[PDB]
This record gives structure tokens, C-alpha cells and sequence, in this order.
């Protein structure tokens, strides 16, 4: 029935969420960092790379940029999308969790090495896609929202409908806000990189 993708750089509260979803019968898949932490803690999390992804291809830089992962987030409930999900065997991704690493301060002559490869590309694609499709994907970013979502799913037997439309739109607006502030900070670092 269910599937979550955990692609967080800030690991705070990620274990009570992953464990809470696993006890509800959900399938929990994670990117590279979250996976090793959750598996060492003894949770049956799946690797988002091997699963519906593209592992080792470019050091894993496209591992969530596949039809299976991005289609599982963006596909509508139209007859045409349901048919194509069935033809290709693409399950729906019901929950996306995406966090960003801490970025340094904008100082003149900033070396791009201090922030650039920490910039997430596939992550925000999943989170912005989940927020745009919030009726069918739960978009989580702030670790302070994990508990209320997990509790809601726990009252409603783990079904994604247990998170109402009203809560999904609030999380979706928050997701775009976090992404917008993330890009504005990264732009400031590139601008400071161009000074002396």
C-alpha cells in the first residue's frame, strides 16, 4: 500500500519518523546518508538508489532522477497517468522528506568549494514535486513537523488519507518557502564568490 522517501541532510528526528512509518507497514526508502544511519540502528529501510533509482552511475548524482521516483511523485489521478503507472510498474510515493546541509556565510572571495557540492539538486526536485502534488504526496522538510504527521497517520491506521487536505497545503506552502530561502542563500554565496 505505502512508500516514503527519506532524503534528509539534517538527521534530527529522522529515526522516530522512519521507525514510526515502518511499524505502520509503510515501505521506507532513503538516500545515502539516511540509509546507513537507519540500517545501523536496525531498521528495515530500503536504498533509494537500487530501488527505482540509478546507483553508482555518476557517483549517485542522478539516483532520484528517474521515471520511477519522479513519476511516483508527480503522477496525477487521471486515467492516463494511472494507466502509465500500471504499465511501467511505478508505485506511488506517498511521503517525501528532504533536508539541506548547513551553508557557510557569504564572505568576499568565497571559495565555491565550501558550499557548492553540498547543494542538493534531486532533493528539492522531489520536495517541490511533492508540494505541488500535495493531495497525493506529503511534503516534509522541517523536522518539527515529523511528529504531527506521524501521529495523524497513527490515528488513521497508517493510511495517507489520515493527513487532511488542509494540513497538506500548509506543508506544501512551507516546502516552497524553505526551497525559496535555500536558493536565495545559495545565490548569495555565488555572488560573494565573485568578489575579491
Amino acid at each position: 500500500h505505502m512508500l516514503a522517501v527519506l532524503a534528509v541532510s539534517d538527521k534530527r528526528n529522522i529515526e522516530p519518523l522512519a521507525a514510526g512509518l515502518l511499524r505502520l507497514g509503510w515501505r521506507v526508502a532513503a538516500t545515502e546518508g539516511t540509509y546507513r544511519l537507519l540500517r545501523d540502528a536496525g531498521h528495515e529501510v530500503e536504498r533509494i538508489a537500487d530501488l527505482a533509482g540509478v546507483p553508482t552511475l555518476l557517483g549517485g548524482r542522478v539516483k532520484t532522477l528517474t521515471v520511477s521516483v519522479m513519476g511516483g511523485i508527480l503522477a496525477r489521478e487521471t486515467e492516463s497517468d494511472l494507466r502509465e503507472m500500471a504499465e511501467y510498474g511505478i508505485p506511488r510515493i506517498d511521503l517525501v522528506c528532504n533536508n539541506y546541509y548547513l551553508l557557510p556565510e557569504p564572505q568576499p572571495g568565497l571559495d565555491p568549494a565550501g558550499f557548492r557540492e553540498k547543494v542538493d539538486v534531486g532533493g528539492p526536485a522531489m520536495l517541490r514535486g511533492a508540494a505541488k502534488n500535495f493531495e497525493h504526496v506529503i511534503p516534509l522538510s522541517d523536522p518539527d513537523d515529523y511528529d504531527d504527521v506521524l501521529k495523524l497517520l497513527e490515528q488513521g491506521g497508517g493510511l495517507p488519507s489520515a493527513v487532511p487536505v488542509e494540513r497538506r497545503l500548509a506543508l506544501a506552502e512551507k516546502a516552497f518557502r524553505i526551497s525559496g530561502a535555500y536558493d536565495a542563500s545559495v545565490a548569495e554565496l555565488f555572488g560573494a564568490s565573485g568578489s575579491r
